[PDB]
């Protein structure tokens, strides 16, 4: 019933994300629309989730963690059970896919949350295809005279244009009221692909804030008891 949405920047065209387990990036605009879009909801009386893989926490610097006013649920194979407490502010699950069903009962939470944010691992991105209901995709691309950045960790892209259309039109309307967007609605070619969403420029690159949601489905069956 909750909408699970991955979020993730990356750069065009392999959709790069991560190098050595750190950003290939330091861009404060991007890191700024991420909190935004993560912290802020519709419902002053609800909180956003993010869930995240061991490694991506891992990643973020200590002082900045858990990430605040969100429920933070990091994810490990070795944690305890499904959905456990740990400390304010931290969940820990020992199951992607479980700790998304424990979230989704409305028993257990109330109903006040409003968003599942799926927010990195490129290994819990992997599983998220299946997952998600949308991604928010920053697509990141060097400008002319920008050396592009070392990169060993990727958005399954082939997996994501099976599944999901681009719906950037739909971007504005989809963000948390309240967030307010510098860019407006443009359509770029890039080395041959359409880049459509709300651009902004920082440092060596250009990004656009881009909206993907999943393709119609044939009704090939609905369970019946
Ligand atoms: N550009 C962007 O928008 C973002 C980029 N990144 C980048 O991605 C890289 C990190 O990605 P990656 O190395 O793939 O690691 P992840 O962050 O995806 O973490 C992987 C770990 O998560 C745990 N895990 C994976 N699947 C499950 C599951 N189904 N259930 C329970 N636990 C699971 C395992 O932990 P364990 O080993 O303990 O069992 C695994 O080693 C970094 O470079 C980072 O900078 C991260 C977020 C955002
Ligand atoms: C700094 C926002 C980038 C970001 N951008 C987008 N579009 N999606 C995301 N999922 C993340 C993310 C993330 C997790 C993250 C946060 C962080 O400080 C908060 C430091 C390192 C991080 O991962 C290595
Ligand atoms: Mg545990
Ligand atoms: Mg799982």
């Amino acid at each position: 019933k909750v909408p699970v949405v991955g979020i993730v920047a990356a750069l065009l065209p392999e959709m790069g994300i991560g190098f050595q387990g750190n950003l290939p990036w330091r861009l404060a605009k991007e890191m700024k629309y991420f909190r935004e879009v993560t912290t802020l909801t519709n419902d002053n009386s609800k909180q956003n989730v993010v869930i995240m893989g061991r490694k991506t926490w891992e990643s973020i610097p200590q002082k900045f963690r858990p990430l605040p006013k969100r429920i933070n649920v990091v994810v490990s194979r070795s944690f305890d059970g499904e959905l456990r407490k740990v400390e304010d502010g931290i969940y820990h699950s020992n199951s992607l896919r479980n700790c998304l069903t424990a979230l989704q009962s409305s028993l257990a939470n109330e109903n006040k949350i409003e968003r599942i944010y799926i927010i990195g691992g490129g290994e819990i991105y992997r599983q998220s295809m299946d997952l998600a209901d949308h991604w928010l995709i920053t697509k990141i691309m060097p400008l002319p005279e920008t050396t592009i950045p070392q990169m060993d960790t990727f958005l399954q892209k082939q997996e994501l244009e099976q599944r999901f259309y681009d719906n950037s039109d739909k971007l504005v309307d989809f963000l948390p009221s309240s967030i307010q967007l510098e860019g407006r609605l443009t359509s770029q070619e890039w080395n041959g692909e359409l880049v459509k969403g709300l651009p902004v420029q920082e440092k060596g690159y250009q990004f656009y804030f881009t909206l993907y949601t999943k393709k119609l489905e044939h009704h090939h069956h609905h369970h019946h008891h």
